[PDB]
DNA sequence: TGCAAAAAACGCATATTCTCTATGCAAAAAACGCATTAATACGAGAATTTTGTAGCTACTTATACAAAATTCAGGAAAATTTTTCTGTATAATGGGAGCTGTCACGGATGCA
């Protein structure tokens, strides 16, 4: 079911000399062919046209629902660990609070809009003992309350 | 039983320092390519050859007369049982069985 002789044998089985699978997939002739014969019984119905010409018997077009699925959540790993931040490219949550939500850093809202302007922003609660709660763990993405709490987090 | 108060502990001055988060090493997996060999399949040849079709032939049977060799329904004897008829010889000489304690009605006769 691995990858190679996934992807290979599958979109093989609408084309072969196995040389297809060897482009696409990568698996080439050597460690595709190969393993696919033993493989060949192992979901347990045959895949290309056994040393014939031209065929779909039994490939993977209906082995993808068990198989495919899976290598397509590493396919949109695949892609790549996002586009903006590696995780939750919005990540940017501010504390909601009485003292100091709005009005003492707009020169820090300048460089971020120098940085980045304009760039999309969320917020969360904590409180200060449950700030503490979830800021040991790190919730409160960022994060402002009585520094005497919320002490663990990665980093000491 | 109110504190003023002392010494040692318990809180503001750093060494230590040691789990700790942090990159380069290295060793063997793996998988990819050079690739080699063999095997899975295309090409040709004529060989078997079964099936498909015709006529002949042998088996199988459609049928037309009827007394086969056997079944049965009366017909007329017996056979024994049973039924009807006829007969048996002293004298014998008028028949029992409840009704008698119902109330009331409607004729129908008898009886002076």
């Amino acid at each position: 079911m691995r990858l190679e002789q996934l992807q290979a044998f599958l979109a093989i089985a609408e084309t072969g000399s196995f040389q297809k699978a060897a482009s696409k997939c990568g698996v080439t002739q050597s460690t595709i062919s190969r393993q696919i014969q033993s493989l060949e019984a192992d979901l347990g119905l045959e895949l290309f046209h056994r040393t014939n010409h031209s065929k779909l018997t039994l490939g993977g077009e209906r082995l993808l629902p068990r198989a495919r699925k899976i290598c397509l959540e590493w396919e949109t790993a695949t892609q790549e660990l996002g586009d903006l931040i590696a995780g939750k490219q919005p990540e940017l949550c501010i504390a909601a609070i009485h003292s100091l939500c709005g009005s003492y850093l707009p020169p820090v809202l300048q460089k971020f809009c120098r940085d980045y302007p304009e760039v999309q922003l969320r917020v969360t609660s904590l409180g200060s003992d449950r700030a503490l709660k979830v800021l040991k763990d790190g919730l409160v993405d960022l994060a402002i309350v009585m520094n005497n709490r919320f002490l663990t987090t990665g980093r000491d």
